[PDB]
């Protein structure tokens, strides 16, 4: 060019645009940090739950009754804490939709693909949240059954199998979600 003048090429300008895109996606990911705190708080609650294992079968009726009532409260507490994760993902998805201008058609398709995988992330989280709530609620159902007169082993077993099945399902969906979080990073590597 005259005087060796240099001004931005479509490639440089696309880079700028991809940078701004990947930044909006990372700001949203940053703002999900509270989900980590939820996980820690639920883990603490899970440890407290395990520590009622002896008491739930206590021969001291008062110790047993307190353990059962504490187990009900603990299921409520885990569900309440999990609401914060649900709310965070809701916030993240709302910010997502707001986050071409890429001239390069090859690169523009890579971007649409990252967007589609992020869309799949939000959908799979909804499935995961449903499965987690179903599981914790099915624990609560067993504990309520213990909090009335005349509970039997047969009844306990029948409610226990449902908990087991719910956890099998939660594993299937949790695995799928972890997979999608990985696919999100793979698409980012290509896009960048």
């Amino acid at each position: 060019a005259h005087m060796g003048i240099q001004r931005p090429t479509s490639t440089t300008t696309d880079k700028k645009e991809i940078k701004a895109y990947l930044k909006q996606v990372d700001k949203i990911k940053d703002d999900e940090e509270p989900i980590k705190t939820v996980g820690k708080k639920i883990a603490e609650l899970d440890e407290k739950k395990k520590k009622l294992t002896e008491d739930v079968n206590s021969k001291d009726t008062a110790v047993r009754g307190k353990a059962v009532k504490d187990l009900i409260k603990n299921a409520d507490d885990r569900l309440k804490e999990f609401e914060k994760e649900e709310d965070a993902i809701k916030k993240s998805e709302q910010d997502f939709k707001k986050a071409d201008n890429i001239d390069n058609d090859v690169k523009r398709k890579e971007v649409k693909q990252l967007d589609d995988v992020l869309k799949e992330k939000y959908k799979l989280h909804s499935d995961y949240a449903k499965a987690y709530k179903k599981a914790v609620n099915s624990e609560k159902t067993l504990f309520k059954y213990l909090n009335q007169n005349d509970a039997t082993q047969q009844g306990v077993n029948e409610k226990s199998k449902a908990i087991e099945q719910n956890y099998k399902k939660l594993k299937e969906v949790s695995d799928k979600y972890t997979k999608v979080l990985n696919k999100v990073q793979k698409e980012k590597q290509d896009v960048d």
